[PDB]
């Protein structure tokens, strides 16, 4: 006898599945420290949340969205690296805390299918204006929490202030001391809302710039007066805030040539260098072996220390800048080094940043335009 | 430090110009499912797009093309219209997206310098033959992707022959299931060939007749043969393939002495005169009627949509048969006399845009060869 | 349903055409940059264009001109030299238009035959006055100009000129006050380039009537010519471009004579040549003449019988060789033995020297007032009927 | 720099006047469908041409002939006419053309003191034969052209041969079809030959005797023989042959009237019964109409005749009058005519038609050998010179 709690196009949100969205952030909740708002705004944000991933659960049906076992296995793996853990190391772990494995990868393939389905709408939503890309490409990390006020994408004057006079509101309690993140869960509509509202720390830079003006100004423990955008009213509360050139002249030992035999010639091949009888770089495609760099005249191109044998490395090390070396042993062979010089995103940022803007919106319109009844 | 990726008479290429629009193919590819070639062709393409903005852009300087912010505004106004938006609701969003406005206003600029020189240049280039508008003038919608594979105005049998086997090349490829779109941004020369070389829906007869013949027999998904032209070979993809009224009234309008009945009852008479030969409608309405602009005009109301009709005049007219009288009708306006008379339900600049494409394409390619250019490795 | 948009003698002008005639103006006046005056009264210029064009026309159908697809070929392919292409090369760019080449040639067929009637008509009425031309034979700067013809019939009443005169005035005023000229000649013009602005283009002042010559000589660029009264009505013309008058043909002749010694199995070169030495020297030293000389051994006939005399000639004419001797001689002097490609020779430099269309500009200006009262006159007397 | 072509008493002809007159019948030919004998032989033409306008100019000058300027406009006036134009409508062509008035108006000069000189000259010269006239007076239209082989008053058999021999040439080419307008202008030395020898349509009457005969029998494009005259060797082709319009076929009418113009005294009805009364006396022997005419007639001129209005055309006559005429058999009397001089009876009489030079046509041709063999001898005593290049 498992009642419904609201019913949403074709399907409905179980009373079940409100319990364990609610026991998720209790728990979350208490295992981190965090005060939650009564059970009663509680329910309705989780209610929100429930309806939302049934419609666009549904929606993932008819578009005929299907995850492969093969994915599946690799997000569960993501999750048990992401914590810690190999497969079989969390396979166990949920074996341990009593969970039928099968029931979790079901909850995990649901997850999937919204996470693939938001994206791929989304995207056949996002827009580019002209020259945009071209104009952004032409021209202090932070850790704070988001509550977002919702918005219609054409409100109405009665719809705009309703919306303001509330983010006023929550931008007053915000001052006065209370708990930002208690009222995030109570009033934030953003994906984030549950959690805190925490988006966590940041790039100013990443951010959308209707906020990069306030945020430059911010000072740690402030909250951001309520900004307008297309998807309603938002409030922040700011939380917290060498490499080598180098050439080489090699010799390897083997049969005819012996440790002695190859370090002699690079003596001579040192003494006709410095005499100026012959150049480094001749006397390279003349003799190094390590092809691939031999014929160019022995340079071996920028790079890092590492790379280079455990003899060589330490031979730079004591090298200056144009000096040649010794012969040198490694587990190459014997060569000649000469050290000669040491030196020591943007799209996607946009990217991003019209996604998340984007994505609220789409929620937005398909909340509305759905069929959704709530029992009692 | 930004290198130059080639040099372009009295101008270069800027690395940075170059990773703007590979950015901006690919953001686009990528929001549209679109299949790219390897980064090496995609550098090509972009690359020869840049060095010819940069040419006809030089050219803008000399011969002193400016465009004015009035100008400029209208244009970013017209953008923000042709995407659902007002041009604060367009500039925020670029603010939210972190554009600096001036930066792009600057880029919205160049892009009209350019179409402005083009168009201006194309025009003092096109060619009208003898008759031949008046020739034209006595003489299934479609969509379709295109890639154009250049050939100079005189070009020799080595390059007409390297053009029609590098055209034949692709339109096997392309029978053979292979990416349109993507052999587009690969080897079209159009101006349309980083967009997957789509020229979206249009008329079989708004496009040049060398192809309108292969265009008639086309069935959707087909590849049109390379058609020769004097810009060089073409290749079609077919991707897809798909009342008012003459009427009269005399009218009277209540106030003072003729309260709604006073007036009703006149048209009762109005009616009844005309229907016994007494009197003419029209007559009766010059007579009688109220509304100027048909009063003096035996009632005629021309011939009109029923939409700008009150709506208890329109129901009126629903009901009246072709040359039926109505009874009296009251309406916003008041009470009138109804009566239903009747009921009735480009190709030069077709000719000119068609013009326009080719020559616009053989002036660049003019361009584009005697031009001092550069590329830096 | 194509509608008559008038009546012409044993014929129509559809509107279809008036459409055709009106999209060719536009076009060309964009790809132009010209301004063009109200569809209103453009479509008047149409009109009368047409309603002519359909006179003379039918003129060549009753005297029977027929053009022979042979000479409409030529013409087509005339078009597409006068416009860089091969018959084949515009024939192509025509179907890419889209059109449909049959069409075409009717069209350049219809204007074909309206050429060859005006010409016909136009010669045919060509009269020359008594004493005209001798009288002409006794008499004694290139420019690029527009014109404006005020039309008015050949014997017209005070009112008819006054009209005209007073039209015409209205027309160089505004002209004056920098009106766009080719915009009023497309709106006024009654001359054959109207609705082309008036262009006449590049031309000596010398081809034109004598009632311009005399305005035109002080004209300078950008002048608007007053109103010039004609068998034909009022003239105006605007200075549009002048330029200087390319400089003639300088071909520099030389007058000369040669003894010449073409060598040969018996005469050697060295012989052939001491013999010049001398046959020269008694030629300075009064011991013989040098015609005399030629008459004697020059082995040149059409030269040695007439004293060695080479006529006067243009030195690139001769050898390389003489040519070169020739340069380095002053008149009258004489030269060494000069060896060419026909042998040996004295050459010396005598001298040198460097080097119809009045009557046909006269005929071209007669062409030009009759072709004009013609169609005055062919206009004027035919059955038109404008519908409304 | 303009040559002399050829020294002419005292003055000469310039090459510059042989040009314009060389292009003036190059343009006139072409302007016609004519074709030109080779430049050479019409090079000649024009020199003889010239010569004899350059003699007979100078004549003028010596004699001093001047033309004012009020009879030049006349003459240009004419020529203006002569071509449908009026005098600034043909000023304003030439002006168009390119032309100087002033130089214009003195061709015009130059060619009019050469025609009075000639006409004078001429007519001086005409003689005419002891009884010619009286002689004379005791005893379908055609266009021809005309080519005449010259020969002196008194020429030798040679000249004469020589001359009998070409004009013979000349009439086989023309029988074998050439190009008559060609053969005169290139051999024909008449004032018409630059012109093709075209004399145009005239009556066969008004030409001289020596071809009336010949001309009698021939059938259009026919060559008439070389007819030999005091002024040389004559040979006509027929171009065109018509009818001659006919005359013209007038009426005239011979009537009687008694005239009784009514007045003060007598009214209509007064002045009409007299009549009725006079007129049934006349039918009935009571008297004759004439008798009543020198009785009543108040019409002097025609009641001293009987009533004679003589022959006249009915035109002449009141229409009232004229009407009743018309009504009226010959010998027939007419009843009272009112008309708007009165009222009258009118006897028709009778009626008869009537028709519409000969010394004219005999000076005209007098002038004609006169002013040819005028020229022969000015010329051949003339002090020509014609210079080669």
């Amino acid at each position: 006898v498992d009642k419904v709690a609201a019913v949403v196009n074709n399907g409905v949100v179980l009373e079940s599945d409100v319990d364990g969205l609610m026991q998720s952030v209790k728990l979350n909740a208490a295992q981190a420290r965090q005060q939650l708002p009564d059970d009663a705004t509680l329910r309705h944000q989780i209610m929100e949340r429930l309806i939302m991933d049934q419609i666009i659960l549904q929606m993932g049906q008819k578009m005929g969205v299907k995850i492969s076992d093969e994915q599946l296995d690799q997000a569960i793996a993501n999750i048990a690296k992401q914590n810690n853990m190999t497969l079989d190391q969390m396979r166990s772990r949920l074996a341990y805390d009593g969970l039928n494995y099968n029931t979790y990868r079901n909850q995990i393939r649901k997850e999937m299918i919204i996470s693939e389905v938001r994206n791929n709408e989304v995207r056949r939503r996002i827009t580019i204006l002209p020259q945009e890309v071209e104009s952004l490409a032409q021209q202090t990390e932070l850790n704070l929490s988001h509550i977002l006020i919702p918005l219609p994408e054409n409100p109405t004057s009665d719809q705009v202030n309703e919306a303001e006079s509330q983010a006023r509101a929550i931008v007053d309690q915000a001052r006065n001391g209370a708990d930002f993140g208690k009222l995030a869960i109570a009033h934030s509509a953003d994906q984030q809302a549950l959690n805190g509202g925490q988006m966590g720390w940041g790039r100013i830079q990443e951010l959308p710039g209707i906020f990069a003006q306030a945020l430059s100004t911010a000072k740690k423990g402030d909250i951001v007066g309520p900004i307008r955008s297309g998807v309603g009213f938002h409030i922040l509360k700011v939380n917290d805030l060498t490499e080598v050139h180098a050439r080489h002249i090699l010799l390897k030992p083997s049969p005819i040539m012996t440790d002695e035999q190859a370090r002699v010639k690079l003596e001579q091949i040192a003494a006709d260098i410095k005499s100026g009888k012959t150049t480094f770089a001749a006397a390279a495609k003349e003799f190094s072996q390590d092809p691939g760099s031999a014929n160019q005249g022995g340079d071996l191109g920028w790079a890092t220390p590492d790379i280079f044998d455990p003899a060589f490395r330490d031979a730079l090390t004591r090298l200056n800048k144009g000096q040649m070396s010794a012969p040198v042993h490694s587990s190459f062979g014997w060569h000649l080094i000469e050290l000669l010089d040491t030196r020591n995103r943007a799209y996607r940022m946009l990217m991003n940043r019209k996604f998340s803007e984007e994505a609220a919106s789409w929620m937005q319109e398909q909340r509305a335009s759905a069929y959704v009844k709530i029992l009692s």
